[PDB]
């Protein structure tokens, strides 16, 4: 029953927005609409942070700026990364069985991401503050 | 807005899991904390796919296309206020004297990418 301690978890998904959109649109929705959405249930299944990472019209200057050199094959074209850590995945288990959670969620994702073109990642993490 | 500077590794490819990890957490992390410190980093997340994690991850992901699985060994993420604090880094002699050599002992360097983002961030 002894088992190897559990370590810091990072749930994460990598979000293409959806063809016909504007990055305006999609970042509009993501930042105003879904993250409002998202806050309570995080909350209630104890997710200890939430990171949403943009890729738009503000930061690819500076992106263009910090790679100029680079092929843009060697360059990560999500629109939107989400990152939610967790002390274990039975959190985000339980969260994903949420029928309030998928109900409201789910149709959601419909306005903003391209779904044939999206992705997740469960890592376990090391984390250093300075 | 703070920043995310977000590099994206495949393993070497005659390289372990086991090897790769032990490399990053051990050697690549303790030469790159000094560095990072010593400019403006806020943050640094080391993010670990191998055999801790996959079994999660894949109870998780249960029932979808494996396509839908980002496929990269490590991922490294720092927190920054700019850019140029990233920079400053990269022209120092004794961390690229150091660092990109050690990069050849854990990342296939043909398939590793970067991005840098704006964050909006919630704490709990």
């Amino acid at each position: 029953s002894i088992g190897e301690p559990n370590r810091l978890l990072c749930w994460s998904i990598y979000v293409t927005k959806k063809p016909d959109q504007s990055e305006e649109d999609h970042h509009n929705h993501v930042s105003k609409v879904n993250a409002p959405m998202m806050i309570p249930f995080l909350k209630k299944y104890g997710i200890v942070r939430y990171t949403v990472k943009h890729n738009d019209a503000y930061s690819k200057p500076k992106q263009a700026a910090l790679m100029a050199g680079q092929p843009e094959e060697n360059v990560l074209a999500y629109d939107t990364v989400f990152e939610m850590i967790v002390k274990d995945i039975e959190s985000i288990q339980t969260m994903q069985k949420d029928e309030e959670f998928l109900r409201t969620t789910i149709p959601d994702h419909f306005n903003f991401a391209d779904m044939t073109r999206s992705k997740g990642s469960l890592t376990w993490i090391e984390e250093f503050t300075f």
